[PDB]
Parts: structure tokens; C-alpha cells; sequence
């Protein structure tokens, strides 16, 4: 039982060379074998490396798999990047008798300038308070590659009950917007004395913070 | 060298038996396993089946798969059919040089309730007024089906300028959720005596209004 740690998402020009890193939590890498999935946009998943660094019939060389020992991570390398790579890529292995699949990377060919993304945070309304609702929302706009991670807190702690996130939508000045909304009752807001919305785009983090008030 | 062959496309109406076939090309469907996975629109795939007819922790027991030696055929049956159930279903096996995937069958599930979006309507945080921005968000959440027309009013006007609403979602509950984002400079926010979110639905509408905090 161990988890395969992926970035979020990378990002090239076409014709450049893209990586690819998963490292396991615990055990040894080498120690069983490590397969990639590419999964384009509405299409089904296809095994681009089996066996850490084996091409299933079909699979241009331009797909190459490794392991690192030192590192205990495997690597999947994409050499002139075509638009039709655009797609994410999960790495899996095993121990004993767990299957493990890693948490996906996006990968997009860039396909317009990159925008990092204006984060707001709203706290609760009074309209909704009255109705024992302290629904926050994390307004998420203006950004490309369209793939963003959002992730909340409560005061320090991380909090996963309540979270929903739309899929990024392409507006009308053809840069992707999001929100992240977290359910709260009034109480649960109150007992607390902030909560943050954290957005990760491009590899960067971003924290927005608010804290109850009177008013 | 194998294919799986499915269905593109099931659909079935509530609380009845749905098949999805899963016919692999050559050599015997019997000679290596078979998973089946689920994805919703937005989110990672999820196991339902490992070795032909296994369920894993979470998933429901109306989930059951199944192997037919004759047709060369792997099915997955879904019983009591509940709207949470659609989503994409795909069959999975081994060619020992080779993880093969099926091409997906989308499962429509029919006859699905309406229901009316929950609507919050948030005035500018203190964070973006300091920043010179007064951006309002009205989020739009647990709606079915998943199309709105969103409006917005500045006193009793309609406003024509700043305005961008995101594609709706399915979310984790199978309803949709959407936000409306006005982006008005503090002058345009303190310049009105409110502004209005109006939302409408299957024919009907719901109207929030938000006005500059007295504080
Ligand atoms: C596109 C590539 N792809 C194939 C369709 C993916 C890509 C990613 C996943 C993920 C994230 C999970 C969910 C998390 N998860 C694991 O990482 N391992 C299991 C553990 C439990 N389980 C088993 O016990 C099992 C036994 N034999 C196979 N699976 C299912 C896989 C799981 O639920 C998953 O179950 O399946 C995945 C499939």
C-alpha cells in the first residue's frame, strides 16, 4: 500500500520535449513494474509503456519510459510534441495485492500565450447566512492552460468535506474560467477563524484567506 | 495483438437492468482478466471490476461483471439503474504485450428529475476593493438539466458590459453547477444602489440582489 506522486500538469510548444515524473511513496520503484495511460479529452485510454519502458505496437518512439532508482520515481519522456499528445497521463504499478494508479498530469501543447489566473474568494452573504448557509466561493478567471487544482483549508487544516469545483470553460476572451465553491453551515464558518481556497495552475500556488466578520 | 469492442452508446431509464458487451478480437476472452472503470465528465476513472466479476471497496453490489466464453465476451450489469450510474464504462485486459482498453460505452440514464439551481448572489470582498476590483459572483448549483440564461441588473437596468458565465458542470451530486461573474470597477459598484443576478430555469425565474455594505 503506497501512493505514485504526479505533478498536476506540464506544458510545452509544439516540437519540444516534455517529462513526465511519478514517485512512490514507499518501497522500491524497480521493485514491480510501472505502466503509463494516456487519455485524451472524450477518448478512451490508450498504454503507451508497459514493463517501465516497453512501446505496445503503434507507439512512436517519440514515447520513452524510465525508472530512477535514487529517486524511486519512473519518467515518461515525449520528444516533438505533436497537438494530438494533448492529453492526461497516469502512471500505475502494484505490491502484494494493491494496484496503484498515480493522480494524472495534464499535458497541454500549448495552443495560445499562458495566463495565470485571477483568484478571488467570497465569504458568506448575509441573504444566505439567514438561511443557515455559509457557502464560500473561489472565483477562479482569466488563465490558460485551462487545468488548475483547487484545495481548501480550515484555519491550517486541510478540509475535502463540501468542495466542489466546476471544469474550466473557455470565455469569451478565449481564457478559461472556474469556481470552487465549499458548503458550510454558519456554525462550522464561525467556529474557525479563517478558511483559505488554494488554486495551483502552471505549477504555482496561489492562497486567498478570509475570516469571519460582524457587519 | 487484441481488440475490445463495446458499444459507443446504452441508454436505460431508472430502477431497470442495463448490459455493456465488451468482445475481444482474437484468442479467448477467458485467458486473461478483465477490469471494468467508470469516469464522469471532469474526474479520474474509477474501478468498478477487477478479475471479470470483483468489486472493490466503495462500489455498489449493483454493479456485477460477467465472462461468456461462446461470444468471446466480457459484460458488465448494472441492476436498479440510478441516475449517479451515467457516466463512461470501459473494459480493460492483458495481452501480456499489452494493456488493452475497449473504445467506452456512454450510459445515458433517462427520465431524470428536474431541479430548480440554488442561487447565491456575493457582493465585492474587502481583499479586491483594496486591489481596485469590485468583481461580483452569483454561483448557480444543483440544477437539472444543465442549461441557464443568467441577466444581470444594475439598479432595475439591464447591464450589457462585464459579464461571463461558465458552461455548467455535473458535479458530485449528478446535478450541474455553474457561475455568473460581473466584473465592475469600484466606481461602477458604489455609483448604483444594487445590482441583481437573475437566473432562469425550465421557464422559471430567481432574482438575487446585493447592495455596497454600510460598514
Ligand atoms: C486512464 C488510466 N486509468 C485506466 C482507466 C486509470 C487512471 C487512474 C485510476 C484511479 C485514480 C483509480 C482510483 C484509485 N485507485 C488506485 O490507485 N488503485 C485502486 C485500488 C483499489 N482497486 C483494487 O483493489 C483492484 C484490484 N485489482 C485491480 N484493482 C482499484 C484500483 C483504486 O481505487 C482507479 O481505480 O483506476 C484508475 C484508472
Amino acid at each position: 500500500n503506497f501512493m505514485l506522486n504526479q505533478p498536476h500538469s506540464v506544458s510545452e510548444s509544439p516540437g519540444k520535449t516534455v517529462t513526465i515524473s511519478c514517485t512512490r511513496s514507499s518501497g522500491n520503484i524497480d521493485s514491480n513494474y510501472v505502466q503509463w495511460y494516456q487519455q485524451r479529452p472524450g477518448s478512451a485510454p490508450i498504454t503507451v509503456i508497459y514493463e517501465d519502458n516497453q512501446r505496445p505496437s503503434g507507439v512512436p518512439d517519440r514515447f520513452a519510459g524510465s525508472i530512477d532508482r535514487s529517486s524511486n520515481s519512473a519518467s515518461l519522456t515525449i520528444s516533438g510534441l505533436k497537438t494530438e499528445d494533448e492529453a492526461d497521463y497516469y502512471c500505475q504499478s502494484y505490491d502484494a495485492r494493491n494496484v496503484v494508479f498515480g493522480g494524472g498530469t495534464r499535458l497541454t501543447v500549448l495552443g495560445q500565450p499562458k495566463a495565470a489566473p485571477s483568484v478571488t474568494l467570497f465569504p458568506p452573504s448575509s441573504e444566505e447566512l439567514q438561511a443557515n448557509k455559509a457557502t464560500l466561493v473561489c472565483l477562479i478567471s482569466d488563465f490558460y492552460p485551462g487545468a488548475v487544482t483547487v484545495a481548501w483549508k480550515a484555519d491550517s487544516s486541510p478540509v475535502k468535506a463540501g468542495v466542489e469545483t466546476t471544469t474550466p470553460s473557455k470565455q469569451s476572451n478565449n481564457k478559461y474560467a472556474a469556481s470552487s465553491y465549499l458548503s458550510l453551515t454558519p456554525e462550522q464558518w464561525k467556529s474557525h477563524k479563517s478558511y483559505s481556497c488554494q488554486v495551483t495552475h502552471e505549477g504555482s500556488t496561489v492562497e486567498k484567506t478570509v475570516a469571519p466578520t460582524e457587519c
